[PDB]
């Protein structure tokens, strides 16, 4: 049955748009004035038909050659288990990592921290450290446009007053990058290529952009194999998982220039160049190696029917990395037919999400580049969706980005493979953690001696400050559990 896109908040299924865009975090102090306050607040949420209703309008006016106007700033909100819990909402909604919450997750997940006993406490900024119940997030093209809106929004629950209904554990605020890189995160890559498509969302899907069922991002729709266990009013809600991650971005520059792939012909500098996009699986262009393997072709990157038709092959059976390292973030999180072909042939709808990232932090400083440390604080605001944190965002994680033998693993689980005897793939170079902070090593990036690892300095590139689970429920899910 059609998506009743009214009642679906835009950030899941279309995206909030932004240049600018802040997250404010908060605590449920008195349950039944919250409730209250939520009838004015919920009128103001971005649905996903507005989306589109609204980029319509924006293409319209342009063709017109009219001026454009101010946006106001969009809004939407997501709620953790421990705020549903304080809410009086107690339906369990079958998903172990939401109901434990990340702060106790993240030792899973192989964030670094320290253990007393069995309680786990992540390094994480303080205010990441509490209870937090809930997120308002305003998106839009300009600092003064996402403040109003979101001091409109705190009038409306009172905060800083003495009739406050929530109160705030802490905000941040990313900010797209400058000039030409604006959708380039930190280390230089495009970010925001590859998303999957929707069933009875995305009417044209994209080259090689494999359509899957909406109940794979939205709970209770069709696809979601939790929807029996789950409440009605989860229907058309979606898992948002937050992860404040901090970029290293002179460490990770250092790191390449330090182990340029020595192949005939290539400079110290083009190997270095090509270590990152190997260590990606796209070159900073957002170019896939998978197509364009030896150099870079800006002109595929820039064409979206182009830049994302992959899959890998056979490459995986055949023990070939010549292409693409296994290891390559890009495959570590979306592996295509690494499990989807021979032999498994499996069904990675469950694993899709979909991301709607913003960068944080200023540009790296003449300073920080010559000192090949960083200075000032930079990274990514990641932000995914889909109908299960347990099957998307956790597991890839946990069980590949963490895994070293990972796909190895996964496709000789079948039957033996024998190109693919002793080969271990390693770490994602970008996000994989390991438990305890340890060593990690990452293999195949020298595409004529495969079976050399590199072993990445102790300095992880990317590090956890903060994160939470959070589900953003539906239109009417919010006007009849949420609001009074
Ligand atoms: C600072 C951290 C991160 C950086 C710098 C980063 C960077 C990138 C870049 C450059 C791409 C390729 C272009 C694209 O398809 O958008 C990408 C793809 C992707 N990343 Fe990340 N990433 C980060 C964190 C994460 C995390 C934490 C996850 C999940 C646990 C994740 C999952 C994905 C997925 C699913 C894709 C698309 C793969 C595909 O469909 O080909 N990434 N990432």
């Amino acid at each position: 049955p059609p998506l009743d896109l009214n009642n679906i908040q835009g950030d899941i299924l279309g995206g909030l748009p932004k240049r600018t865009e802040t997250y404010f975090f908060f605590d449920v102090t008195n349950v039944d004035q919250f409730k209250a306050n939520m009838a004015h607040f919920i009128p103001h949420i971005k649905t996903s038909a507005g989306i589109i209703k609204d980029r319509e309008a924006i293409k319209e006016h342009k063709r017109q050659k009219k001026p454009g106007l101010v946006p106001m700033a969009a809004v939407n909100v997501s709620f953790s288990h421990l705020g549903l819990q304080k809410l009086g909402i107690t339906d369990d909604l079958s998903d172990n990592a939401f109901t434990t919450g990340q702060r106790k997750d993240a030792e899973i997940l192989g964030d670094p921290g320290s253990k007393n006993g069995d309680a786990f406490t992540p390094a994480w900024e303080a205010p990441f450290l509490k209870d937090i119940h809930g997120v308002i997030f305003v998106a839009g093209d300009c600092h003064g446009s996402v403040n109003k809106k979101l001091d409109e929004i705190k009038h409306i629950f009172g905060v800083g007053t003495s009739h406050a209904s929530i109160s705030e554990v802490t905000h941040v605020r990313g900010d797209v990058r400058p000039g030409d890189v604006h959708a380039h995160e930190h280390f230089g890559y495009l970010d925001g290529i590859s998303h999957p498509a929707v069933e009875q969302f995305d009417q044209n899907p994209l080259p090689g952009q494999d359509p899957i069922r909406p109940g794979f991002i939205l709970a209770k729709e069709n696809g979601d194999s939790r929807a029996a266990a789950r409440p009605d009013w989860a229907k058309d809600g979606s898992f948002l998982t937050f992860r404040y991650l901090f970029q290293m971005v002179p460490e990770f520059d250092d790191f390449l220039e330090s182990n340029p792939i020595v192949l005939p012909g290539l400079s110290r500098k083009e190997g270095s160049e090509l270590l990152g996009a190997r260590i990606v699986g796209r070159w900073k262009s957002g170019a896939p190696i998978e197509i364009t393997p030896l150099k870079d072709d800006p002109k595929l990157a820039a064409d979206a029917q182009r830049n994302n038709k992959f899959d890998f092959g056979d490459s995986l059976v055949r023990g070939d990395q010549t292409k693409c390292p296994f290891a390559a973030h890009i495959r570590k999180t979306y592996p295509r037919n690494d499990l989807e072909g021979p032999p498994l042939k499996a069904d990675i709808d469950n694993r899709r999400i979909i991301r709607r990232g913003i960068q944080f932090g200023p540009e790296v400083t003449s300073q920080e580049h010559h000192d090949k440390k960083t200075h000032h604080g930079r990274g990514l605001l990641f932000v995914c969706y889909s109908s299960s944190i347990d099957d998307g965002f956790h597991f890839i994680q946990e069980s590949w980005a963490n895994a070293p033998n990972f796909p190895v693993n996964a496709v000789t689980s079948a039957g033996p493979i024998p190109p693919l005897d002793g080969v271990v793939p390693g770490f994602d170079a970008i996000i994989g953690q390991k438990v305890g902070g340890g060593i990690r090593q990452i293999s195949g990036t020298n595409p004529n001696d495969p079976t050399t690892n590199i072993t990445l300095p102790d300095q992880d590139f990317v590090v956890p400050r903060g994160g939470e689970y959070f589900f953003s429920p539906s239109i009417t899910a919010l006007k009849t559990k949420f609001a009074i």
